[PDB]
RNA sequence: CAGCCACCCGAGAUUGAGCAAUAACAGGUCUGUGAUGCCCUUAGAUGUCCGGGGCUGCACGCGCGCUACACUGACUGGCUC
């Protein structure tokens, strides 16, 4: 293993390239559904409990991919696919260290998905005052809560829209993704291709991520995200409930998550923004009683714009992908080997390693 | 603990008044009284009636108010409590 660049968090602060045009598109598949406002207008004091929904892992890295695999060797250079760029999007925002894997064979630069000692599942509280203990195997543990958080923004996103209607079909299939046998469990979850420059033969062939469309009230197609927060034991970080304040307060409920998760809420504002989408609908899902998992409710939904709620989360896209730009010239000096980028977890500076024989 | 804050359900989670202590004030009223002490007046009456005048007088200084200075308006018509 070989040590190649390390830059901290101070020098992506001050690192910009605003070269972004108006982005195009390369192709867009996969079938959407509808949704139904009654389950979006629920609300605190009008309870609705949250089940179980089956979700089908479509999680793949773009090589192996076919439909990418069929559009990455025939034009393009730089490729990255979705929810991967926040990575170096937001290095400033995060504690925590993540993992991903660009290999510069050649001339391409397309980023994969690697495992060393962190995953790509959701990090909850990463960045509060007064963190949380999460020592043992206690409630609160970082896995454990990780992974409920990750049930709920799998199980209530197939539980808002009206999947059991029938589902409008886009006119490209989504090869691989799911289409092997037809569990007829098949999400909404569509993914389009788009292509937008950014500098030395950066036209990114991106994946997107579409959750659903909703129905306009006049009538139209428009697409829609569907991601949720969670809540627990209100006493730790500086928290506040939400069972008592959601109706009227709820603009305080989101300055205190963006307080407390940052990187966490970087992360999907960084995929809400790259995919185009009209609404971006943000769920409250809490437990049931304070110091109990397993059981929760969702007690509301708010509709904001990705660009608007982007301003609001003080991000600045200019410097986000300026420090893309430069972390891609960074892995310029690079060659066919590919690299490891971990972070540093106690210190918070961004890192790589060149990998001995195509280490995976 | 007396209580306080928020919320649910509720017509309503502080409706508004009347009455209102012990002590006082040389507070106002003898011009409300067939309430009243004392003093004054009592036939050319300060009783009472009639006629006329005045309270309203006008270089000025205050107090309670009404109408305004406009176009978020005035005028004309219509319609509705
Ligand atoms: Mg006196
Ligand atoms: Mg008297
Ligand atoms: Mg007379
Ligand atoms: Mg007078
Ligand atoms: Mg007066
Ligand atoms: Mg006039």
């Amino acid at each position: 293993w070989e040590v190649k660049e390390e830059m901290d968090f101070p020098q992506l602060m001050k690192m910009r390239y605003l070269e972004v045009s108006e982005p195009q598109d390369i192709e867009c598949c996969g079938a959407l559904e509808y949704y139904d406002k009654a389950f979006d207008r629920i609300t605190t004091r009008s309870e609705k409990p949250l089940r179980s929904i089956k979700r089908i892992f479509h999680t793949v890295t773009t090589t192996d991919d076919p439909v990418i695999r069929k559009l990455a060797k025939t034009q393009g250079n730089v490729f990255a696919t979705d929810a991967i760029l926040a990575t170096l999007m937001s290095c400033t925002r995060s504690v925590y260290s993540w993992d991903i894997v660009v290999q510069r064979v050649g001339s391409k630069l397309f980023f994969d998905k690697r495992d060393n000692s962190d995953f790509d599942l959701l990090t909850v509280s990463e960045t509060a005052n007064e963190p949380p203990q999460d020592e043992g195997n206690s409630f609160n543990s970082p896995r454990n809560l990780a992974m409920e958080a990750t049930y709920i923004n799998h199980n209530f996103s197939q539980q808002c829209l009206r999947m059991g209607k029938e589902r409008y079909n886009f006119p490209n299939p989504n090869p691989f993704v799911e289409d092997d046998m037809d569990k007829n469990e098949i999400a909404s979850v569509a993914y389009r291709y788009r292509r937008w420059k950014l500098g030395d033969d950066i036209d990114l062939i991106v994946r997107c991520e579409h959750d659903g469309v909703m129905t306009g009230a006049n009538g139209e197609v428009s697409f829609i995200n569907i991601k949720t927060l969670n809540e627990w034991d209100s006493r730790h970080c500086n928290g506040v409930d939400w069972r008592q304040k959601l109706d009227s307060q709820r603009g305080a409920v989101i300055a205190t998550e963006l307080k407390n998760n940052s990187y966490k809420l970087a992360r999907w504002t960084c995929c809400a923004l790259l995919a185009g989408s009209e609404y971006l609908k943000l769920g409250y899902v809490s437990r049931y009683h304070v110091k109990d998992s397993s059981r929760h409710v969702i007690l509301g939904t708010q509709q904001f714009k990705p660009n608007e709620f982007a301003s609001q989360i003080n991000l600045s896209v200019e410097n986000a992908w300026g420090i893309l730009r430069c972390v891609i010239d960074i892995c310029m000096k690079l060659e066919e080997g590919k690299y490891l980028i971990l972070k540093d977890p106690n210190k918070q500076v961004i890192r790589v390693y060149s990998l001995p024989d195509g280490t995976f």
